[PDB]
């Protein structure tokens, strides 16, 4: 089966200027009814496609996919080559991570963090998404 | 099950400087014999690895996933920082949509466009895919 | 079904610069029992890898099975002939495999461009849905 | 997926001499977490491998599956050829049904009546299963 | 996936006297979209037949497809050569169909035996599940 | 997925007067590509449609489904209503099982016997059949 969560934040962006991880609102997947099972396993798709950050020391954002109870399963991040972009381009982004769902885990969900600084921005649709099925 | 369309467009490149969204040539998945089946959905992956764009004003691509109805089920793009890039760069993008095939569509597609006047560059191995399962 | 395997080396990082296509070690998916029958959509993500070097560096990835098909490739670069610090560029290929034929392996590569060096420091994955036809 | 119950009533052996339909104990499959699904269809078989039914009337036995709000999805059954058996052999008896789980059923279940005045008897190895599947 | 059809003629029972199988009409399964792939597995579901005759009266029965192709078949009889009142013998026949061919329907026929009449007068099924190999 | 097997011995017919059970030759199930697959269950079905059984002393068969183990799933039979019967008439016989693939178990079988000294007899079509699913 397929589960599926997407935004598309256009008439009102969001961002962080956060050094840890926090979560990306509305990029969460409910997994209760597959819970408690061990036989089923989850393949999630983290797809920002459109992200930039802004800032003065070699600017760039962190994403990951994380559970409910703060297990982190994949990350990653891009960053500029540049220390000062001339005008922070748009890096497109995609995490693919595995979770077993044998656990009473409830969500599974996208993360966010900055990079020296900056400021990372979503003003674009992106989505989180998971093929789940029968080991 | 999977659907899946590939192109490979070494000696025959692929540009675009439309300002409109149109069609990828080749990038279709035929979802026919799956139309109107309500407990069935389609997860859809659109796989631009290798991409450039040529322009002198922060030059870029967009790229989308589009019913043969014209309705758009995602979208998203890239661009570089610098307003004229020294040698515009591959900038690798994949975009990811949801489709309930409770519908009388029968192809969904890969669509892109220019940004600031740029022309959008394909010359290499790309694709569009769905996984398609029941809900339950 | 799915298939995944995934890799994190940050206490000893990855490299190469070699200039043909060779394995990334780790990211290999065993389809043994699937065989002789069935497809495969296969996603390599390299979430963050950087390249250096000093005329346009980049990298290149593919995917292969070991009968030796390139079933996929693309890459990354960056617009300046040499980076001030080459950034990360996310990289996502997905590639598509009958399992009619005797493949037991389908496998991540790597290769570099114009001398660059490859860098892989952190997470990344390789995965596949197996669904009949 | 695969529903299934059986019973092996040997040492508590089972009979009806009811002329209405009544449950046979124990051959029940609970399709709750299945219901309010329309996109779900089962395919239902009643397994009764060794019934025989007593009596001297031309004996028989009648089977039905039918779900908890008492919709009959399928009926059949057996009877001897004379009027009084010489002794009243094994008949076995196997019923197929399909049923869409698109209502709020709970349970879907085997009955069983007499016929002529009957009396129906199970001693043995008995099973109802149904496998489900998307439409 | 499952495929299933029914008939219950109580109003108008359906008989055969045919010495070759024909068709017990409605008990047909549309398999057209499976065609050129997967495998059925069928079953046929008579739970209350009788044969009426006097000269060990029975019935066959046959899953057929649209092919000519004879995929099951068997039958019942009785052990007495003029049964007093013929009684209702429960029948069920189990087959396996490739849906590699270009066949569209699978279907059930009926025969006699000996000069038999056979009857069915209430509920009967075709069904099949469709699954992957 | 469904494993099938089928026997059809009209030029080499079968039969047994064993009193024990013992394997009906040509039923059996490999089952072996899906041992200690936790998640899965078969639903299995031996069908017999057209046996008989000759005998003196209310003559029958008995059937059952058996694992490779000893392990007896299921198991019933048919029998005759008089002591001798004027001519052993056939009497369909379907037997359906559960088994949970959780094992290393690599055969299902059909197996029968005889009862009071009769002789089960198999000489036409005949199958067991297994429709194997994920238990989610
Ligand atoms: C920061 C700056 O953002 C982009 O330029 C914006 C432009 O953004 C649109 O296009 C991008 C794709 O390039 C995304 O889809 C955005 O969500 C769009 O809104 C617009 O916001 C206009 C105002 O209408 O302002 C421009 O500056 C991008 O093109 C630049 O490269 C850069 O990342
Ligand atoms: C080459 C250089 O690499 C990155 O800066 C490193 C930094 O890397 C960490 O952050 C990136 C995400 O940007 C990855 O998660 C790495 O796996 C991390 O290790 C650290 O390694 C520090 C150690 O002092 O060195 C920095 O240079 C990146 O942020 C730069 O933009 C650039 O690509
Ligand atoms: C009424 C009578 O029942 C059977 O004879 C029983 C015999 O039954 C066993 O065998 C049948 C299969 O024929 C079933 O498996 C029963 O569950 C078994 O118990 C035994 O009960 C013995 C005592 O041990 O008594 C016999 O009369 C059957 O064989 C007859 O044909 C008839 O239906
Ligand atoms: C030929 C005769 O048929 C049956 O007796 C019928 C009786 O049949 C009903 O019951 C059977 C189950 O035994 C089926 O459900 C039929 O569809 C029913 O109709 C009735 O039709 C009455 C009408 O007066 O006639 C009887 O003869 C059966 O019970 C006998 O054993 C025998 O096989
Ligand atoms: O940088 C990668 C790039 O390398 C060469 O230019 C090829 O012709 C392109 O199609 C692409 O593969
Ligand atoms: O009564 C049915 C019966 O008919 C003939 O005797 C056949 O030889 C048997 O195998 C069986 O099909
Ligand atoms: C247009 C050029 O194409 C290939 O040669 C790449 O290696 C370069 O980085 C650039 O994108
Ligand atoms: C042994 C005999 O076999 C076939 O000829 C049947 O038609 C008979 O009814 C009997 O079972």
């Amino acid at each position: 089966s397929i589960v599926f969560a997407s935004i598309d934040p256009r008439s009102n962006p969001l961002q962080t200027s956060s050094q840890n991880y926090v979560d990306i609102p509305g990029l969460k997947l409910d997994v209760s009814k597959y819970s408690n099972s061990p036989c089923l396993t989850a393949l999630i798709t983290l797809n920002i496609p459109t992200p930039y950050a802004s800032g003065n020391n070699f600017p760039g954002g962190n994403f990951a996919i994380v559970t409910d109870q703060g297990e982190q399963l994949a990350y990653g991040g891009f960053t500029y080559s540049s220390k000062i972009p001339e005008n922070s381009g748009r890096m497109p982004f995609t995490l693919v991570a595995r979770y077993s769902l044998a656990s009473n885990v409830s969500t599974i969900k996208a993360q966010w963090s900055n990079i020296r600084g900056s400021t990372v921005h979503i003003d674009s649709y992106a989505s989180i998404s998971a093929v789940i099925q029968c080991n």
